[PDB]
């Protein structure tokens, strides 16, 4: 079914999904299989649940379905290269979690839905799109044919649902700063405890986070070119602010464009670098990731000093 | 229903509908429910109805869905600040109005479309799109499930449609300037009478025009945005006008994008600030659209000279 | 039906089709009626057809829909000043292939499918994209209600769908330049033959190239405007290259966009040039092509000299 090069390239970590999206649903059914067996899935109602996620993502630059196949394949990287460590019910779920992550983004962060007063903020406080997305995931699932878990117990459901609640949860960024925290004094004062399913949860997160964010672990072209779409959002997202009359942060004002590499600088060194360390330091096979983001973090810096 | 924001921001007049698409509908529902009560439009009929005209915009950079809702928005302001001066018809026929008034706009002013030999151009003389707004306007209501005005008597039914129907082709700018011109000398005479029915015909028509322009009476970082997509259009018909072999009025002409100040100092100079002044001498609670006009005269101004 | 300047200026070779997608398919159906009379074609049938073509094309830059109507017009005015030097299942197929030669496309040119390893790379190994094109053809005539050929004997199907293939396969420019040697080689020998059946598909895959670059023999403005949308598209594939981690040819490479006149002075020497007057040759009546195309050719030294 699937490309010669597909194949072997699938399972490198920096793997681009390419331009073709009729090619992503076989490319995540061929992930979810290789995971957990051709044996779980009925493959008619699976892809009767891709298609429809497909159908409630967005045509916005970043935040879109690409997107979501490109965080899926990230999962399936890691879990590819820490065999035996998570349970058939957990790469599932994380599969199906991150395909889902992002169900229903419109490009807009939760600070803006805030500011806009927008219902979703008064159903949900926190972390509110990404309780949307969980709640946008739920609502597809309940569809007549769609339901991919009707194999499973109802205790399997629920556990499988639970999985995917707390990783969707986890995607919101405001989230994995003490998380990431929490498992850095874990890991250095030898206290964490895969067997724990609170410290599961933890790195199920930080999973997640570096799945999320693995753009910046791609080779230097594709790296580069994705950065477009995101701030292609940030600066449709800082006009809507100056449009409330709020004056944006600084990487959401496009007449600031001239600093997305020192926004990026920020961003590697507050956020990309200090995850793909920490999920290293507790899975030593996601090595890649962070060798690929230090890369990508010298290409900035290069960009820079006026090497580009 | 709506944000607690919304209702308080909606009664202003230089209020942003915002991003989010899907609550613009509820937005209209709202504006019509509160000018003419809960009473009178069946609900399930209405959202058919809005929905089937939302349907038939066109995803052009300007003259869209989200045009139509803001020029709709502002009506319902005009309206809210001058009680008891029009009938529940009126504001029925005025609101819907705003609402269809430039339907299946594809971007092209009626000269081009004229110099295209278009077949709308051979149909409709003269007002050759707004004529076609109002056409498909009808062709709507007539749908099995969407005539909103069931409830109407025939005689209301006609009353409320040519209520509509000359209040779509006011949105016609070659007509605005004479219009404009006498209600000035009805006003500067002394001889401006509401209760005459051709009088208020031409009041209605200027609201109109007040509406559809009322880009111009937002917020300086409202209105300077619009522009572009406003002047996306002009380029896009310029360089149309061009591949026909003539050579497009300098607005149109992407080439000259230097002079879009200049050229927005005209257009204020001679349509806005007069149109709204106008309206202010005829509706005195219309002020603050003229403020607004008047403020971002004089950021065109400071674009002008260099302090943008 | 339709318009006054357009029944007089489709006859030019240098016709543009305007803006107006929803006028294109009459525009189509006149040129079939006029080229194969108006009995041949049940118009049900016929516009079934072109409205399925038409959904099969893709929201492309340059090889979408109206570029299909663009290159099945030139064969038009090839067809109606070349009378009686081709036959009606030949003016029948060469119109419906001109449609239907770039079904399906996704903006991408056959070296970057063979790169990307594209399962249509495996199946077509030659002629990659070309070969699917008129797979496509195929199927959508197979559709219920589809079929516009089923007022024509086996053998009559047979044949027109023959001539389809091979002028589909023709648009592929990697056969152009063989090709164009061997008729210039014919010609200037005085051995061609146009009741040859080898020769007439030469001429006829010549025809083909003609129409799918006439871009170029176009008024500058349309010329110069369509080159935009030509190069987004070269530039989006370089994007993909670079993603493969291929450092592209220099014309995809959007870094390299300062040498996009050169690259026009190369592509008209190389292929337009000599085609259009290879074709002349063969076919005197098609000269105001080559007029066309030299003029810009002109045009593209004129900008590469800083005149513009
Ligand atoms: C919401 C996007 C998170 C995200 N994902 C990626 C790949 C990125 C990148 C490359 N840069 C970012 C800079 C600031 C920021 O602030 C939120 N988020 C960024 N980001
Ligand atoms: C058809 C657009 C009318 C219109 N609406 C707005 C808000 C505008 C604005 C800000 N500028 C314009 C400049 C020229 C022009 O000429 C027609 N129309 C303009 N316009
Ligand atoms: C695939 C496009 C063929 C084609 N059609 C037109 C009208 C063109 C033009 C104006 N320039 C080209 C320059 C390079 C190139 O290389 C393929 N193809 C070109 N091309
Ligand atoms: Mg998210
Ligand atoms: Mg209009
Ligand atoms: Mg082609
Ligand atoms: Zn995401
Ligand atoms: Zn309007
Ligand atoms: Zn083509």
């Amino acid at each position: 079914n699937l490309p010669a090069r597909i194949c072997r390239d699938i399972e490198l970590f920096h793997f681009d999904i390419g331009p073709f999206e009729n090619m992503w649903p076989g490319i995540f059914v061929y992930m979810i299989h290789r995971s957990c067996g051709t044996s779980c899935f009925e493959l008619e109602k699976l892809c009767r649940f891709i298609m429809s996620v497909k159908k409630n993502y967005r045509r916005v630059p970043y935040h879109n379905w690409k997107h979501a196949v490109t965080v899926a394949h990230c999962m399936y990287a890691i879990l590819q290269n820490n065999n035996g460590l998570f349970t058939d019910l957990e790469r599932k779920g994380l599969l199906i979690a991150c395909l889902c992550h992002d169900l229903d983004h419109r490009g807009f962060s939760n600070s803006y839905l805030q500011k806009f007063d927008h219902p979703l903020a008064a159903l949900y406080s926190t972390s509110t799109m990404e309780q949307h997305h969980f709640s946008q995931t739920v609502s597809i699932l309940q569809l007549e044919g769609h339901n991919i878990f009707s194999t499973l117990s109802s205790s399997e459901y629920e556990q499988v649902l639970e999985i995917i609640r707390k990783a969707i949860i986890a995607t919101d960024l405001a989230l994995y700063f003490g998380n990431r925290k929490q498992l850095e004094e874990m890991y250095q004062t030898g206290s964490l405890n895969l067997h724990n399913q609170s410290h599961r949860d933890r790195v199920i997160g930080l999973m997640m986070t570096a799945c999320d964010l693995c753009s910046v672990t791609k080779l230097w072209p594709v790296t580069k070119l994705t950065a477009n779409d995101i701030y292609a959002e940030f600066w449709a997202e800082g006009d809507e602010m100056k449009k409330l009359g709020i004056q944006p942060i600084p990487m959401m004002d496009r007449d600031k464009r001239d600093e997305v590499p020192q926004g990026q600088l920020g961003f590697y060194n507050a956020v990309a670098i200090p995850c793909y360390t920490t999920l290293t330091q507790i899975l030593p096979p996601t090595e890649p990731l962070l060798k690929a983001c230090r890369d990508n973090l010298n290409q900035w810096e290069k960009v820079i000093r006026g090497e580009e």
